[PDB]
């Protein structure tokens, strides 16, 4: 039951199942995985493809010769298996040179290096077939208020993404960028901390059509925000290029639990939205098998990601298909929300006495919204206490 | 010492000093204030002006005759005193008819009523001299996931603000709109929950130049965000039309404490930013004297708002004027943050071997940022342990 | 399906279904309910009993004659219907006289009044059959640091509960006290903010055996704490006298959603714990039907409270009864957690070389805990994707 | 100005200034420090002493010979310099064998090993002069609900601390234990998550007089709690054995900023409480110089810890010594809070008609608390805008 196949478009970062379990207070609990082995094991689980940072695939500081040997091995696992690489990204956060940022480091020479490191990996990503290039500015930010002039830092951030867009357009590459927001950790505050701030920033870039967002469930929840609502606003803007699925239990450190763990009802409403809106991009899992687990547990946690997506998809489809739920949606006037408020125009509205002068405010105030009955039908479907 | 005068542009809502102290668990502890009395008492404290909701000034349901008597009394207090009215707003949240929203209520007839109520008060605000019209969509949102289709709700929100912009432009009014974000309370989640989401939304309106943000200190802190950083992004976008100053102790209910209470260091960095960026708009206090206080305490809390702004202004000016701080800023390379990363252009950067091939990553990694010494100088200035 | 009956011991406060919907920003949306009507409607839904504050039943300031008429009406609804009154409490928070607290108000005369008001309602509660008397110190606390000397306030809090214990013991009443913690709202910080602080405080009272806790789901979640863990510690101490069930979406204002809404997985683990530990007290719902709802929605929300408890009970029972889950629990060594670490004693442990000198740390480090497979079985049972 | 001397009792963990800057997303940015060098550098800064984990001083897995060489070097730096070692603790969190806990690991053999590792370091701590032995159960907890039966885990936690108390009493050691709470990180939820839960747990131990708390500023703030209030409750119980001072900006990952950073007003009220209550224990800094810093920044951040304590001490002393503040405290009735509510006894209170029958509730309700004027005097003193 609930068996994933490549058509479900489930994808995984090399850094997810490959996380060795080193955390701020503890050493690694698992050995390093060979990327070739992860490709083959994920293929057998029913995954559609993999993603990577440059440094997940090619050890930092590798010669041009060593680099080619790592890429060739990886390509032949893709060719043998035929896993896809739909997305790639840059590691601008692990090496000590990035301790104050990549694109917004105060030192100019570090910012130039960050751009050259990124451009080198765009070339590789395009060769392997990636459609989306993600940027997570995990070191862009500050612990203290004087350390970063944020207007200048946003100028530098805009400069960097503008240069990246000039690069891809001059090369003729068919690849788009997706900014992944996070509010904090590892910096005290990170720039562009939510989906909203990232969407707003994109609108000031020279070629906004090249850029969208890669929101992550747990990151928006680290600010206590409603993740389905934020995804809805990204869809409404035409900017949901990619998505990171995982779980998070509230406002605390970034947990990266397996999808379905954490806020289960938010996961239900997210899947309902993605499916009913026809999102066609990868369902990418950015998660960490807990460091309590051995390698059997790594693969069980990865399988659980896909399983929980497939169960929630089934329950959301059943919810929307239920005639009793359609009747409830009409009783709560969700259909009236889709009608224009004033398609008759401003002048008609101003002359309409039934909209103000003769509006019966007390009758309208007395109508119940019937929202609790609707939400209990949704609870019943989620729990399988009806079909 | 630290005496406010009208040139400091301090303003107050009628609903602030006039809050009677009714909270979710308690009855009012203070009598209602006459708006005429608040104007006169604020004038004597050194305030520049007042702001209002329609329902603060004119009791809901008032006849056209009663309405004119309330406005005439209020205008003559302004004329006698000569207080300014720089901003006004609409109450689309108190009456039970708005229990599911104004602009995004599921019922169409409520949405039309909300627009007519707003338009009536724009006319009045323009008559009294307001430059900014604020919208706080406090009821726009949901407690449960099925109650609100958020893409349709954003269509309705866009429709409403587009109609407002068509109204002011057809009337020839010189007034701009400012959206005030809040993440939650009184709804479980409120639409456009942060400064970033509001900035992003504005860019999809038909006439974006008419709209900006009115951020509030405590609202962004209810999402755990860095308020000076968010203000910096609003300034960078050209959208800081107005600001609400107050205090908040972390992630919890909206406290609306007096400015300076709550996160004191964030208040210091906010004042440093506003003054050094040359913000010229009103310094508006959206605060609630705690319901423990009698009327003497109301006016003492209001005076403390202005006093704390003036003290912080002095300390921030002293910080920036200190040659030892200028030297610290150079040691942390804040001046290098303002230089373009690659004004030599993309092709020059790609051919620069000192940016990648010959970049000494380990030397760059070893440089300290000297951020702690800078932050301790800022602490010393804030505390007056140097000048 | 999932039909509640009186044997399920579901109870409701008069103030829950009777909440008129007035919040910090809005007027009431529903008329006041007659307590007699709530008793009869809850009886028909399958409730076991009701609870009350003094002021829910007898209007504040009522004469001794008026008081008796309200009590007589209420008793005859109980007698006709035969609903139980298992718990009662005092309103020490609504009236303006309590704006700085009841038991810990700075004014001594208010503290004496608070004690006399409480004692009067203990007499009534005992007459109606209550086994537990709850105290929620919602006004005990502060918005600012100088307002409350917290050591003196804890002396006064101890004095008050000691006097209450002296009163009940001198009267021969068979009633115990339960302290209900809350971290904030309506005060900036409330004293005894969590289950842990309340348990610690009880141990300094003169007769600790008379006092326990009444934890509320949403209150502990307002501090981001794990509610099942806190309930486990209260059970371990022998102090879980009563419980408030409801839902809360994270760290924000107190939502009091219907049980099952909010953190659904935490609700599953809570019901699993209560049932497997044999909790025999009332399952009390302290919830507010959202003010969007009319009276049909009030009763639907109340029915949903009980329904969700009964569904979760069924899924947790199925989880624990599944032999595949029992095998998973053994694979994760939950059975070894129940064995004493060192029943052989300190001297034996010190002389055991297999515990340190010859302990193979690397073999032990390599064992996986198999926690993810266990948690996915729990997810499958919760969702009804196995039985 | 504000120069620390050994009489100020400032202490530092070896792991604080010695933190190499490795975080969840990044490699170390600083070389390892020799403990001998930290002792000498801290002595020159004016520190009173140092603290350590076993593994900070003796590399894990060291032979008995190697162990003695590390201890001898360290002792001679203490003897030459004469720094104190007032506290020590055990590392039960870094090694992979502790991935599921030390004292509450599901595997019994790990729990026995954890106890033997702890006992070995108690012997050493007593030899070096430590008065307090801290336990931070950073791995005791869970990411998922089924992984840990919390009642059994609390039995095992009690068993372990009881065995430790039996050990120290049988040896005749003059050392007490202090439990350091933390709500989460690195586990999803940690057992005994706040000061309150730790105080409650102590009361169930066999010899409660041997155990107290070591609260940390930032840990309680990770739950949004008021740290001075929690310290007040620990003092009221007689259990504040030790304290960790640092800074934290709200609810997020554990930042361990330098003391004074983070919530500055809470730091003021904390120092006011510690000094006015006569706390005589070490002022211990558990902080991490940010990984942006080189070694000059490490020592500047450490000096700033002590400086900010000394400045806040001066401002709090000036606040309490100001006759205008004493008058404000009387106006807010802080002196009435210290009088017993009912030293005349229960029977006198019940017969006092001025406490209920003839209590003028409306006059009492009308008195203002004057809390805002008091808090603005506190703000003025903190900022040095009066003396
Ligand atoms: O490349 C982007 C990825 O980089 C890092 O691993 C982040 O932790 C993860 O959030 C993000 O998706
Ligand atoms: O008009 C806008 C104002 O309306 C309401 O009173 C809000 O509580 C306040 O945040 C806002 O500034
Ligand atoms: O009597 C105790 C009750 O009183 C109040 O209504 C509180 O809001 C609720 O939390 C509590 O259970
Ligand atoms: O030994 C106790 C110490 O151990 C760990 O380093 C903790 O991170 C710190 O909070 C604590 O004070
Ligand atoms: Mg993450
Ligand atoms: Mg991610
Ligand atoms: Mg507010
Ligand atoms: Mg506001
Ligand atoms: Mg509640
Ligand atoms: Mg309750
Ligand atoms: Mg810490
Ligand atoms: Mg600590």
């Amino acid at each position: 039951n609930y068996q994933p196949t490549p058509e479900d478009r489930f994808t995984f970062g090399l850094w997810t199942v490959g996380w060795q379990g080193r955390d701020p207070f503890g050493d690694a609990t698992r050995r390093a995985l060979d990327p070739v082995e992860s490709v083959r094991r994920l293929a057998e689980l029913g995954a559609h493809g993999v993603t990577f940072h440059d440094d997940d695939l090619i050890p930092f500081g590798s010669s041009d010769s060593e680099r080619e040997e790592h890429v060739k091995r990886f390509r032949q696992a893709l060719d043998d298996t035929g896993m896809k690489v739909p997305m790639a990204t840059t590691n601008l956060f692990t090496h000590p040179v990035f301790k104050d940022g990549g694109f917004t480091a105060n030192d100019r020479d570090v910012r130039r290096y960050a751009l050259r490191k990124t451009i080198r990996n765009i070339d590789l990503a395009v060769e392997l077939g990636a459609e989306t290039y993600v940027a997570w500015g995990g070191r862009e930010g500050a612990e203290s208020g004087g350390a970063k002039d944020v207007r200048d830092a946003l100028d530098r951030m805009k400069e960097a993404f503008d240069l990246l867009g000039e690069y891809v357009t001059s090369q003729g590459y068919d690849i788009r960028f997706a900014i992944e927001p996070k509010p904090n950790e590892p910096r005290g505050d990170i720039l562009l901390p939510t989906v909203g701030h990232a969407l707003a920033f994109i609108e000031r870039l020279e070629r906004p059509e090249l850029y969208g967002v890669n929101p992550e469930v747990g990151h928006e929840q680290m600010a206590g925000l409603n993740f389905p609502h934020g995804i809805a606003q990204a869809l409404w803007a035409g900017k949901l290029f990619h998505i990171d699925l995982n779980g998070q239990n509230g406002i605390k450190y970034d947990q990266d639990l397996r999808f379905g763990a954490g806020d289960l009802r938010a996961a239900f409403w997210l899947v309902d939205l993605l499916e009913s809106a026809g999102y066609s991009g990868p369902r990418h899992f950015d998660f960490k098998p807990p460091r309590t687990e051995d390698f059997d547990g790594v693969w069980a946690s990865a399988a659980g990601c896909m399983r929980n997506y497939l169960i929630l998809k089934e329950r959301a489809a059943a919810f929307r298909a239920d005639p009793e739920v359609q009747e409830a949606l009409r009783a709560s006037r969700l259909d009236e929300l889709a009608r224009p408020t004033a398609a008759d125009g401003l002048q008609a509205l101003l002359d309409d006495r039934s909209a103000f002068e003769e509006f019966d405010v007390d009758a309208a105030a007395a109508r119940g919204m019937a929202f609790e009955r609707l939400d209990q039908l949704a609870m019943d479907h989620l729990l399988g206490a009806r079909g």
